[PDB]
């Protein structure tokens, strides 16, 4: 709230976090730890969106080095503090609090008036493989291996993974894919709809950049109405959803009246 | 309402219509306008989905020429006259009412006694695309290209494009198709299942009767009655989609019995 | 209700249950009749998924011979009994109970407590495909054809297919596939995502116990908290899915501890 977070306070999260313009750059910065995440993490990436600028309409998450993210750092099950903060083990309506605090680390990912794309290479796995499914958009690199690991570990995945999970695979093979908690590769990720691009690793800086170029290229109102009437279609039966496309329209006949 | 429209009102509003026993063919019919569409066009449509005689079945609709339709003719962003009727820019309340009926023309190819097919070739752009998306079942030629360039212009898509478009592709590359308004071939639409059927464009009227002979082949109650039971299938539980299910099967034994 | 069926009422009604441990393996054993189904068979079935023991957490359905099964036993349209219950011919109150009580053979394999598992050699038509649809996951050998062949004899789908079929397809292939009643073959099903794996049907036995083996090495009680999370996501809101998710990993963290 009021104030982002300074780069400092971040780094000490293991994040970066870069604005140039209308694109934000989020960085997972403990490559030595393979970006291993922490509730301070999580709680950093909840506070950097909710106090993003307003001209930013473009989040890209990438891992710094090979790995994207390893997952939950381990010691986030041991009793201390992990980061300065209490672990859930230390802890149940505390309990719910805390985790829902770290789901809104990844909710805002989901917001209309930006696009998030995350560019993922090597291992995403558990929370790191619910960080890259909370964006709009995955590019992989051909060296990424994602895994829903949680249920190996005796756990859910509870980081708002399952929805985009099942809108992206289907629930046949989400459970396929959730109760073997096993590993896919790029080309398979790539079949199964969970990447919208495969590139060489050399080449993902390059694919990202062309795909934010793509995005700036379309006007920031439209962008925003039309994500915003698309994450509706689903649920809204066909009747209402024309509806909703309609009085979205008179919006923008609106606006662009008046701007001419 | 009561009569059709006939051939004279049709061809002025860009658009042929034949029947021949259960199967309609609508084509668009300004090839030197590359099917351009118009506010009438729209309206005109909708007056063929209410008036088509009982015995239709099957809808197929494609472009005259190698181009399936630009999209909107850009004098419907003008302030005068469009095929005889006022343009949104001329133009609430009035405008909704307007792009409501512009809707209708569109609406009727989800209905559960028709099989809407669109035969594709060339560009299908913007309200060409939503065209395409609001039938049943798309057979395009190898020379097809599709692209939602609303939001380009700076516009949603309003002619009830979104829903099938999530339905077919999956909420996160439905963004990426939308908000990049980028322009897709026909193997990448075979992909990503926008497609049923890719064919060499010499072949594209031979597949479009392939796939006429086969739907007339099975019985047009249970047709009506299986298509009826689908739409409903994603929105209901599976309990209650299994009541549906039984509750249609008693009307079909019904009839079947009566019928012997 | 209270015991299970013992294997000689199972065998009279052409089926086989074993079960081992963890596993229970159901089998269609009538291959002189290419596995064709009957009412019995369906309660029987029904009656299978209310009795199993509690330690059962994957069920594995497959045919004796070459065939899954060609479907419903064209008897079932005669006036008599079949496997000694009258048929729907026969008999509309009481036609929808006993339809009812078919359509809960195909219900419980939704269950979350299980993995449900159809291993698919040759021919599975009509009420045949749809209890491999039922299944949580599809292995096909190379030799599986697929077909919904009920509208094509003036009937619907019912007995529980429609639901999981768009869910795998879309509602669009869906109707294509349906209204044409038309026969796919593996190498398509695997390219429509209605199976997870095909494999040689020299390998589909071996490929069945890989995938048995993998879902054991998940703890059982994570594993059926994120198949119950998975089977909501679908329908729910994000911020209800994540609600929901965090309300599962608070008793999963609650089980860990006091396992502790």
């Amino acid at each position: 709230q009021t104030k982002a977070p300074t780069a400092e306070e971040l780094a000490a999260a293991g994040l970066t976090l870069t604005i140039d313009g209308e694109v934000a750059r989020i960085t997972l910065s403990r490559p030595h730890r393979r970006n291993a995440m922490t509730g301070r993490m999580w709680t950093e990436l909840a506070r950097i969106g909710h106090t993003l600028p307003q001209a930013v309409r473009i989040v890209v998450i990438t891992g710094e080095g090979p790995t994207f993210s390893s997952g939950i750092d381990l010691d986030m099950f041991q009793a201390g503090k992990v980061d300065g903060e209490p672990t859930p083990f230390t802890l149940t309506a505390a309990l719910d609090q805390v985790i829902a605090s770290y789901q809104e680390g990844f909710l805002w990912l989901r917001r209309a008036d930006i696009v998030s794309i995350a560019a993922v290479r090597g291992h995403a796995i558990g929370a790191g493989f619910q960080l890259a499914l909370s964006c709009d958009i995955r590019i992989l690199s051909d060296t990424a291996q994602l895994c829903m690991k949680e249920p190996a570990l005796g756990l859910v995945p509870d980081l708002t993974g399952t929805q985009p999970l099942v809108e992206l695979v289907g629930v046949n093979r989400a459970i396929e894919l959730c109760l073997t908690a096993r590993t896919i590769d790029a080309a398979e990720a790539a079949q199964l709809r969970l990447a919208e691009r495969v590139v060489a690793d050399a080449e993902l800086d390059a694919a990202v950049d062309a795909l934010v170029a793509q995005l700036l290229a379309v006007p920031a109102a439209a962008a925003r109405a039309t994500k915003e009437l698309l994450l509706q279609a689903g649920r809204n039966d066909l009747a209402t959803q024309a509806r909703v496309e309609r009085t979205a329209q008179l919006a923008r006949l609106a606006e662009l009246a008046k701007a001419s």
